[PDB]
Order: structure tokens, then C-alpha cells, then sequence
């Protein structure tokens, strides 16, 4: 009855139909572009159980496809296309490089890059574009450090990015996916030391890790690496312009701003829709989701779950403090999560206290926003300050 994809058409609330799915019918039965049956699972306590159930597999042969071509130049060895016991011991190689520790060891490189951006953003002018001026030259920064990749190729590899990252999208989508993919096998070939990307390629030397490994995350890395991050630092501060109170409290007291990211992760949820297959019958609720069924993980939906959240529709960096499932659930959550926390830490100090007069230039309903895409955004922000 429900189509699905549903689009997200509001920057600040997802599609309306979220509400009565998880009150009325949280395991929803829904239909693909060709019929396919698929199950939309809209609650937080049904989302992190069955994420992290060992009969739910996001394998790439079985999973949900939202076009005909989906599907079409599909990884073999991303993170993303893994089941255990394979996703474990690849994700193993790749951990150390963001935990905690490693993460608070940047973090000095991510304020710089902050920094010089809004150094040569104010000595410039008293308007921009936020996305494309400063969200998207920061996180690119912080990826091609991190990766050793060349800042210089940003062009390339970022409307590239953008243009794979749309799941059901034509031609374009799949040309643009295999050139990044190529990119990535040139920069590899090049190799043949430094970043994580030099490391990646040592490995597979030594005996431990596929071409294939190297390939698939180096793409996988980088694109969410700097999308995701762009999009969630630009909507962020989409949200904060529309609250002076909290744009107030946050610029008095910083302390806050640890809080107020994860309110920010959970309200915006940038990340929607999860695709997975079931690989045997699974009953929950009053329902059984039959093997080899689709299912869909409105991360969105449960992010707004009332048994979970109270006025969950209200941005409030003062609520107590819940888990949300911005990052998804299971063997799969964001690798990303600590970084991507602390870059928005970063950059919504500095933004703060930089332009602290900061506007929006543009009415809120003509934004374009990218409702087809995988990362959900803006295609820009206007300012000025
Ligand atoms: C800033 C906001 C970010 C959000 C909202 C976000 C959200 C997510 C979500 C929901 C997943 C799970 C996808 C699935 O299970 O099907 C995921 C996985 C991933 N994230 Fe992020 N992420 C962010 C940033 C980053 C960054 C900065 C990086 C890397 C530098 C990154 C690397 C990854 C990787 C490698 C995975 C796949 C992990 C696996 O399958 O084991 N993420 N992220
Ligand atoms: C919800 C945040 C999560 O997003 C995805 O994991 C999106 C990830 O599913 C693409 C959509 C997906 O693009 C689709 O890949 C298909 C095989 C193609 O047939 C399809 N056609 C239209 C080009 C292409 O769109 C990726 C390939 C599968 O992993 C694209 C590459 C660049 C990639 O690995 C991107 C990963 C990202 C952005 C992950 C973040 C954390």
C-alpha cells in the first residue's frame, strides 16, 4: 500500500507518515518500485533488535533494490556488503584508526582546518554558501588527511560522491560510481606509505588484506568520510539558526555542545531507510517477516520513537540524555561516530564563536534538498554574518 521510498521533503522533520507507522503499524508491510515486498520497521526497541539479529543480513545479493540498475557495479569486500563473521575480522583492521584515542590525537588538525577556513571566510566577505565555503572544504580536509589522498582532487571525488550516493538514481548515478571507483584504483596503484590509505596498501602486501579489501573502503571511507559530515555540519547549523535560545546557551556555555550534538545526530537523522534481507522467518510483534524479505530501518522514525523521547518533535539540547540510532545499530554502526562527533564539536564551537551573528539569507521552504540521496541534506545554505 505505502510506496517505498517515501521522500523527505521537510529539512526538519521526516515524512509525516513516520508518526503513524511506529503508533499504528510498526512492522509495515511496503512495496519496492517492481512490487518487491518489503517491511518498514519505524520503532526504536523493533530497529536495534532485529539490526542486531543474527537472521538479518545486508548481503548484497539479497538486498532490497530501489530501481532496476540498483545493484549494478556492487562492492564485494566494503564493510557495507559483509556479513559476520567476514565483516568482523575486515572492520578489525580498520578500528584503530578510530577509536577514541586516535580520535582525540586529531583533533588539534580539525580545529586548524577550522580555523584558517574561517579566517579567510570573514577576511573575504560577510556571506557564503556554508556547505560548499566551509562544511564541505572542512570535512574533505579531514578525510584526506586522514586517508592521504590529494586535497586537490576534491572536484573530482566530490560530485562524484554526490552523484553515486543516490540509490535509485539512472546513468549518471552508475557512471559516477564507477569513476570514483576507478579513482580509488588509481590513487592505489600509485602507492605501488603514508595514511591510512598507505597503510591499506602495505597490508595487502603482507599477506592480510585483498585488493578488493583496499578498493572497496578506500571508496566506502571517502565518500562517507566527507559527505556525511558536510551534511550533518550544514544542517546542524541550519537547526541552531532557527533556535536563538540555544544558539545563546551554547555560545555561553560550551559544555553543552557534546549534548547538543547528539541532539542534533538524533533530530536531523541524516542517515534513513537501512536496507537489509532476511535470511530466515522472523517473528515480532504479531507479525513473521518471511526469509529472503526485505526490510527497512526508518532510523529517522525511531530517532522521533515517544516511548523513547519525550516530545520527541521538539529540538532540545536540555533533554535527558537517551542512545538514538543516528549511527545505526549493530555490526554496522558507523566506524565514523567518534570522529564524526568531534568534527562537529569543532566546527560548531568556531561557528559560534566566529560569527556569532550569523543569519540565514534564504527563506527555509526554497532550500533544495537532496531527498533521493542516501545522505540527506541541502544542495547549499546561504548566510551572512
Ligand atoms: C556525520 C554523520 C555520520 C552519520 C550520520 C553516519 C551514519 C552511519 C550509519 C547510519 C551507518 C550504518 C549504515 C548501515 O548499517 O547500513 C554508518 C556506517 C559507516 N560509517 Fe558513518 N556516519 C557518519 C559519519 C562517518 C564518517 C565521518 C566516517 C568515516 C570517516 C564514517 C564511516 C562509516 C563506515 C566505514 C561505515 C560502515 C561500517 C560497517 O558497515 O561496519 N561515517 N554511518
Ligand atoms: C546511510 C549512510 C551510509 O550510506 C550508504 O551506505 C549509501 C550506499 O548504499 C550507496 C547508496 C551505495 O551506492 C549505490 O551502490 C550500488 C551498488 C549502485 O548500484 C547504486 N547505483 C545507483 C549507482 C549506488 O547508488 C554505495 C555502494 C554500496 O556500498 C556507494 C559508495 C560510494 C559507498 O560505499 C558510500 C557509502 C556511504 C555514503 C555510506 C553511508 C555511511
Amino acid at each position: 500500500s505505502i510506496a517505498w521510498p517515501v521522500a523527505r521533503t521537510c529539512p526538519f522533520s521526516p515524512p509525516e507518515q513516520y508518526a503513524a507507522l511506529r503508533a499504528e503499524e510498526p512492522i509495515a508491510r511496503a512495496e519496492l518500485w517492481d512490487g518487491a515486498p518489503v517491511w518498514l520497521i519505524s520503532r526504536q526497541d523493533h530497529v536495534r533488535a532485529l539490526l542486531a539479529d543474527p537472521r538479518v543480513s545486508i548481503h548484497p545479493a539479497k538486498l532490497p533494490r530501489l530501481s532496476p540498475s540498483d545493484g549494478e557495479a556492487e562492492a564485494s569486500r566494503s564493510l557495507l556488503t559483509l556479513d559476520p563473521p567476514d565483516h568482523g575480522a575486515l572492520r578489525g583492521h580498520f578500528i584503530p584508526e578510530f577509536g577514541l584515542r586516535r580520535v582525540r590525537e586529531l583533533r588539534p588538525s580539525v580545529e586548524q582546518i577550522v580555523t584558517g577556513l574561517l579566517d579567510d571566510l570573514t577576511a573575504r566577505g560577510d556571506e557564503a554558501d556554508l556547505l560548499a565555503d566551509f562544511a564541505l572544504p572542512m570535512a574533505t580536509q579531514v578525510i584526506c588527511r586522514l586517508l592521504d589522498i590529494p586535497y586537490e582532487d576534491r572536484d573530482y571525488f566530490q560530485e562524484r560522491t554526490e552523484q553515486a550516493t543516490r540509490p535509485a538514481a539512472g546513468e549518471e548515478a552508475l557512471e559516477a560510481l564507477l569513476e570514483l571507483r576507478d579513482y580509488l584504483d588509481r590513487l592505489i596503484s600509485g602507492k605501488t606509505g603514508d595514511g591510512m590509505l598507505g597503510s591499506m596498501v602495505a597490508q595487502a602486501r603482507g599477506g592480510g588484506l585483498s585488493h578488493a579489501d583496499v578498493l572497496d573502503n578506500a571508496v566506502l571511507l571517502l565518500a562517507a568520510g566527507h559527505e556525511t559530515t558536510a551534511s550533518m555540519v550544514t544542517m546542524s547549523v541550519l537547526v541552531l539558526l532557527q533556535h536563538p535560545t540555544a544558539w545563546r546557551e551554547l555560545t555561553v556555555n560550551p559544555g553543552l555542545l557534546p549534548g547538543a550534538v547528539d541532539e542534533l545526530l538524533r533530530y536531523l537523522s541524516i542517515a534513513d531507510g537501512l536496507r537489509r534481507s532476511a535470511t530466515a522467518d522472523i517473528e515480532i510483534d504479531g507479525h513473521t517477516i518471511r526469509a529472503g524479505d526485505g526490510l527497512v530501518f526508518l532510523l529517522a522514525a525511531a530517532n522521533r520513537d515517544e516511548a523513547v523521547f519525550s516530545e520527541p518533535e521538539a529540538f532540545d539540547i536540555h533533554r535527558s540524555a537517551r542512545r538514538h540510532v543516528a549511527f545505526g545499530y549493530g555490526p554496522h554502526q558507523c566506524l565514523g561516530q567518534n570522529l564524526a562527533r568531534m568534527e562537529l564539536e569543532v566546527a560548531l564551537g568556531a561557528v559560534l564563536e566566529r560569527l556569532p551573528a550569523l543569519r540565514p539569507t534564504t527563506d527555509v521552504a526554497g532550500l533544495r534538498l537532496k531527498s533521493d540521496s542516501a545522505v540527506f541534506g541541502v544542495y547549499e545554505l546561504p548566510v551572512a554574518w
